[PDB]
RNA sequence: GGUUCUCCCCGAAAGCUAUUUAGGUAGCGCCUCGUGAAUUCAUCUCCGGGGGUAGAGCACUGUUUCGGCAAGGGGGUC
């Protein structure tokens, strides 16, 4: 038991993805984003619930019920 | 437009549906990793099924040529 002898348990520390650092890594160039499109752009991607322009599920279905206040 | 070290295993898609949508995006289809579950799945042989395509045919719906039998029209007589 010395400060240069302690070791973490196996599996506790995983490394972490580093994108854009060469071919050998497997995440070089595009960095896992594919080619072009909105999802490849910095800060790109659509908001939660967006399904294209199709009326989303949470707006296609009717609202129902009321909150009690006595239940609280 | 560009995205910087190495080796090992697996390995796509360019389709459908929707979209002020059409070089974008979403669910599903196809890839990967993990966990469960049954001869679960595939090939062949035998058995049980439903077809209406190829081909053919001309009863039907249409189309077509020749012959026979011929109403019945057209034209004169009146
Ligand atoms: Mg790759
Ligand atoms: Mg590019
Ligand atoms: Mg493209
Ligand atoms: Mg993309
Ligand atoms: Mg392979
Ligand atoms: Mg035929």
């Amino acid at each position: 038991m010395r400060l240069n002898t302690l070791s973490p348990a196996e599996g506790s520390k995983k490394a972490g993805k580093r994108l854009g650092r060469g071919i050998g890594s497997g995440l070089g160039k595009t960095g896992g984003r594919g080619h072009k499109g909105q999802k490849s752009r910095s800060g790109g991607g659509v908001r939660r619930g967006f399904e294209g322009g199709q009326m989303p599920l949470y707006r296609r279905l009717p609202k129902f019920g009321f909150t009690s206040r006595k239940a609280a």
